[PDB]
């Protein structure tokens, strides 16, 4: 299976930002390996899943087609997902992926991590290294 293990922040993120909302992003996501995101911020920060609906907010799927989740609330957006993926997400909104952003998802991947990576809106707040549960 494939879990989160460590997030790294975009160009001037910070690192508890960035793993927070990786959290409430995969909140809405059914996909086993969401929860495994919203584990690692836990042991990191120990904090909890937000309650969209008691924020009056809302979850967004996560689909396997594009590999992206999210969720949206009374103040804020958020999506997490493929790098590829997430470069589509924000040239939509009219956004752009930022170098630094894109060599971290490449480091997470030469480091045999998978990197998700997440943003906010449309601009990138960080990227995520997934370690893989089984390896050959
Ligand atoms: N909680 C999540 N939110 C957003 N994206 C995720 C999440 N978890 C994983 N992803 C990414 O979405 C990709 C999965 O997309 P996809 O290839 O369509 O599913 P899949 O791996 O074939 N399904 P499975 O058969 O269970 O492995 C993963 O490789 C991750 O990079």
């Amino acid at each position: 299976n494939r879990q989160a293990s460590e997030f790294i922040p975009a160009q001037g993120v910070d690192e508890k930002t960035l793993a927070d909302a990786a959290q409430l992003a995969s909140l809405a996501d059914e996909t086993p390996e969401g929860r495994s995101i919203v584990i690692l911020a836990k042991q990191r920060f120990n904090l909890r899943e937000r309650d969209v609906q008691s924020l009056h907010a809302t979850f967004v799927p996560f689909t396997a087609q594009s590999r992206m989740s999210g969720i949206n609330i009374d103040n804020r957006m958020i999506r997490k997902g493929s790098v590829d993926a997430i470069r589509r997400h924000v040239e939509a909104n009219g956004g752009h992926f930022p170098t630094d952003v894109d060599q971290k998802v490449d480091q997470v991947a030469r480091q045999g991590a998978t990197p998700l990576v997440v943003v906010e809106g449309s601009r990138v707040l960080g990227v995520i290294a997934l370690k893989d549960i089984v390896k050959g």
